[PDB]
């Protein structure tokens, strides 16, 4: 299956997965060349968010990422059609060197990043439906970065533990995603572009937050350490660290910026 | 074949080229956390790259860059053999976004960079052979900034318009080829990666020197928009530029510092 280290490889996702060596490639970085200030572009609203405590959701490690399951009742507005939330997860880099992020701005990793996955749900049935299709998918990026300890992403963080190995599951209570999300979320680059992992369909509508969000050292470390990206029971356990994409060419295509 | 851009593009090399999904590729960022100094790192000796203005050097467009051939007897000494000087070239980006070094720098891509190719010629009797074998090849690179005219490297772009076109190829009378080297080469990055384009054997000690030099926007245009990866004949062209590979993943691996910081 593939990876991100050795001879399955990012390099060698082309060979399965022909998108992967296709057009529209994301991640990339976002540097002053690219950007073009768009006036046009409005501040997204996030509706469903708030989970409600009493509900819970599936937190699964898939072998490349853990992955918190959110409902289709969450969704997004602000962009062209509405778009509904299907999952969330992060990608991050290992302690000797805590920079993980899949995005660059101006060349700089951050730590790590959080996508929240939403899928056109006024063309589209399911996420799944919408994922090789196009408009199919809209991602919400969250740059993370070292600094104080954030009791949301410790929603998360804390139960870490339980899904250590690929197909562990554990249920999370509800609570409010949109405690995820940095400040001033009006200010963001958007770009069309597509999935960061195999098979790196080139149908994703990107929106990435300006600014950071902080978690602390201490929970840093503990994404860093927790999982495996293999079975409880595999003869070879492999750590899941730098689960990021390098960068893409970005030529011809610009991004656009909803601030100046 | 193989280019920068399309189908045939550095995700695919690996299709073709099975070294490019293997271990040890270049070119990388570096940056602080990978970085460690090493005082046995000492400085190159560079001997013979004064080399005769009354010879002449090919200089090459083979469609994936322009390259001019180097002697035998120019080498550097410092490694545990002698490397020999085979070529160099260059890699570089577009004029809408003139930033198309190798290497990055704490993530700072610079706008060219030299590639000085040499092979171990203790070992090995050519740069083919030596090419597949362990640390058989040894690449100087330099990083290049838009700034001042640059004398020196325009030895080299002012053949440009004798090369436009694949297979064309100029002559250019020797120089001093450490003048197209930055200040103080005693400090570089030094680490084991590979050729940077296909077949990306995994074969290559790097030097990478600390400092950049300038050339000019005007010497930058012409290297950008002088040529293209296309026969002259070819009535549909593509333009040579972002002839430069991504930065590759580069973990449990260091690279060593003759500089501190
Ligand atoms: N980093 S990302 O946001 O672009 C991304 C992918 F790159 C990606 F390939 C996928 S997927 O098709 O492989 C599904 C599994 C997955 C989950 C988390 C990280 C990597 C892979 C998802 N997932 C979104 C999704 C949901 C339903 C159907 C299709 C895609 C995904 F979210
Ligand atoms: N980035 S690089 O320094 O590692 C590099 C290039 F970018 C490059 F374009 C070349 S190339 O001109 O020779 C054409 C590609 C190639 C490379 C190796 C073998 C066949 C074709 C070499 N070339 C290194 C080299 C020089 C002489 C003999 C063998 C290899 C090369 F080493
Ligand atoms: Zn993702
Ligand atoms: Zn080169």
């Amino acid at each position: 299956k593939w990876t991100y280290f050795g001879p399955d490889g990012e390099n060698s996702w082309s060979k399965k997965y022909p998108s992967c060596g296709g057009l529209l490639q994301s991640p990339i970085d976002l540097h002053s060349d690219i950007l073009q200030y768009d006036a046009s572009l409005t501040p997204l609203e996030f509706q469903g968010y708030n989970l409600s405590a009493n509900k819970q959701f599936l937190l699964t490690n898939n072998g490349h990422s853990v992955k918190l399951n959110l409902p289709s009742d969450m969704h997004i507005q602000g962009l062209q059609s509405r778009y509904s939330a299907t999952q969330l997860h992060l990608h991050w880099g290992n302690p000797n060197d805590p920079h993980g992020s899949e995005h660059t701005v101006s060349g700089q990793h951050f730590a790590a990043e959080l996508h929240i996955v939403h899928y056109n749900s006024d063309l589209y049935p399911d996420a799944s439906t919408a994922s090789n299709k196009s408009e199919g998918l809209a991602v919400l990026a969250v740059l993370i970065e070292m600094g104080s300890f954030n009791p949301s992403y410790d929603k998360i963080f804390s139960h870490l533990q339980h899904v250590k190995y690929k197909g562990q599951e554990a249920f999370v209570p509800g609570f409010n995603i949109e405690e995820l999300l940095p400040e001033r979320t009006a200010e963001y680059y958007r770009y069309r572009g597509s999935l960061t992992t195999p098979p790196c369909n080139p149908t994703v509508l990107w929106t990435v937050f300006r600014n950071p969000v902080q978690i602390s050292q201490e929970q840093l470390l503990a994404l860093e350490t927790a999982l495996y990206c293999t079975h409880m029971d595999d003869p070879s356990p492999r750590e899941m660290i730098n689960n990021f994409r390098q960068v893409q060419k970005f030529d011809e295509r610009l991004v656009y910026t909803s601030f100046s």
